């Protein structure tokens, strides 16, 4: 009732545009939306699940939490909409440039080594923020990072917005060695995923490990193998990737140390080096 109020949006304030789908998910669809009080453009996820007395309240809990995760590099919640008609709708700010994987794959764009590391740096700061609240993402990947009108990168795909959106149910190519072996996740397993994220950035969104079977990944990693240095990835940034993929989670750098190190590397690049898609990775599912 009273305390919950800063989250809740009235059904009367929300116009969901059901004709205009943004994204398909296991747990519902995403559509453009219009929020009022003024016309604010938003994205609106419909959740199929809802009917429980508990889980309508429980989706109120993560709503409160998500509202407390405001940081420029983290995707925030506008509100939740509790409709007596059918389902509850998660209302998210609208991200002009959509997801980071598709932004860098788009062959109409010309990012430089500087822009790409800048994006990597922005994710590192969101994750630093998340990690400091003791929150483990479990599914960090370029596709799950958003990019707004000012080129702010927002770490996304957590809380009530959590799904698998890509065209099996575990994203094995981004998962740390120990998560694959024990199914358990920590900040240090997000650091591994983050390393794979920097690789996607430096390859402008190539699928990691194209030659490698999804069920063979553990054996691949235990044989001595890692993602190659991308053509345009600086040495010191590749060194950072390798550190993120240390086999022992304690030895991996913290997100604090990632922001500090990547900053150093960022401060040296000035938009002289244009990044272009590599021949081997181009057009691969
Ligand atoms: C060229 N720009 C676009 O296509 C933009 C689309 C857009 C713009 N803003 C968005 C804001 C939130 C959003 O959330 C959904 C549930 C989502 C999706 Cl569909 C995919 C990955 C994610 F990390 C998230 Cl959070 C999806 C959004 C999608
Ligand atoms: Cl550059």
């Amino acid at each position: 009732v009273q305390a919950v109020q800063h989250v809740v949006i009235g059904p009367s304030s929300l116009i969901v545009h059901f004709n205009e789908v943004i994204g398909r998910g296991h747990f519902g669809c995403v559509y453009h939306g219009t929020l009022l009080d003024k016309k604010i453009h938003c994205a609106v996820k419909s959740l199929n699940r809802i009917t429980d007395i508990g889980e309508v309240s429980q989706f109120l809990t993560e709503g409160i939490i998500m509202k407390d995760f405001s940081h420029p590099n983290v995707l925030s919640l506008l509100g939740i909409c509790l409709r007596s008609e059918g389902s509850p709708l998660v209302v998210l700010p609208y991200m002009k440039h959509g997801d980071l994987r598709n932004f860098i794959r788009n062959e109409t764009h010309n990012p430089t080594v500087k822009d790409l590391i800048g994006f990597g740096l922005q994710v590192a700061k969101g994750m630093k923020f998340l990690a400091s609240k003791k929150f483990v993402h479990r599914d960090l990947a370029a596709r799950n990072c958003m990019l707004d009108e000012k080129f702010t990168v927002k770490v996304a795909d957590f809380g009530l917005a959590r799904d698998m959106y890509d065209k099996a149910k575990l994203p094995v190519k981004w998962m740390a060695l120990e998560s694959l072996q024990t199914q358990k996740f920590t900040t240090k397993s997000d650091v591994w995923s983050f390393g794979v994220l920097l690789w996607e950035l430096m390859t402008r969104g190539a699928p990691p490990y194209p030659d490698v079977n999804t069920f063979d990944i553990t054996v691949y990693l235990l044989q001595g193998r890692r993602l190659l240095q991308p053509e345009y990835c600086p040495d010191p940034l590749y060194e950072v990737m390798l550190k993120c993929w240390h086999p022992k989670a304690e030895m991996r750098p913290s997100f604090s140390e990632l922001v500090s190190r990547i900053s150093a590397i960022f401060s040296t690049f000035i938009g002289e080096h244009y990044v272009h898609v590599n021949a081997t990775y181009v057009n691969v599912k």
